[PDB]
């Protein structure tokens, strides 16, 4: 069957800024990088940047819902969302709807979050502060 | 300090079917629903589909490159790429890269993939055959 996400690849419409946002500011491991595109981990996960002609940086209000979550402890994610703050990096969400996040976009708009804590803790917590119409299978 | 991907949310136009996709069609754990949403797990990954009026059920031609694949096993890969082609799945895109890939999209249209291997197969494939351009770290 399926288990795990095997890598996520972002398109992006230049290719340099956008490597040096995932690895300088955000402090992702490169491993590659050529003409078009560059490969990247953080922590397990796989992550492709792919330069392609038709991405479009698109402002947040444009997007739907679609957003990628990185993990980050509860020791470090408020030092990591104030240092992203102050080097101007553009948000898209405050209020913290599903817990301890912090909403952030990459250079081309996608929508990007630091959040804290697991799929077993967020059930947790949704125990008590359930979403509407909540069912716990 | 980044860990890994916390979680993949993907905005659906129609949370049922949805739910069905990724639940019946993909296999994935349904934990927990509600009025606008679903968590689901596939191995370590802890998905989030979030119901949004904003989400365009948008065909291929008309999206970026951006797309999300799903780890399988090679012996697993023949029967499961059957089932979504038994169930009407559109492809997206042929592979013609190393290890076996199936590219299909959900019913909004976000590009999907099965993949066989890893980042360390795909970078040992790329020190033998490097892209153009291709520098490693
Ligand atoms: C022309 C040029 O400067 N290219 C270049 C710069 C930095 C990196 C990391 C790489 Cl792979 C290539
Ligand atoms: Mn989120
Ligand atoms: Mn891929």
């Amino acid at each position: 069957m399926l288990s795990g996400l095997n890598h996520l690849t972002l398109a992006v419409s230049q290719l340099a800024p956008s490597v040096a946002f995932y690895q300088q500011l955000l402090g992702m491991t490169l491993h590659a990088r050529w003409d078009s595109g560059a490969y990247l981990s953080c922590g397990d996960l796989w992550l492709c940047l792919s330069l392609d002609p038709q991405r479009r940086v698109t402002p947040p209000e444009e997007s739907d819902y679609t957003h990628y979550a990185f993990s980050i402890s509860e020791a470090d994610f408020a030092s990591f969302a104030a240092r992203l703050e102050a080097a101007g990096v553009a948000v898209w969400k405050l209020n913290r709807s599903e817990g301890a996040s912090h909403y952030f976009l990459d250079p081309d708009g996608h929508k990007l979050e630091l959040h804290v804590g697991s799929l077993a803790q967020r059930l947790a917590a949704c125990r008590e502060q359930p979403y509407k119409g909540m069912v716990f299978f």
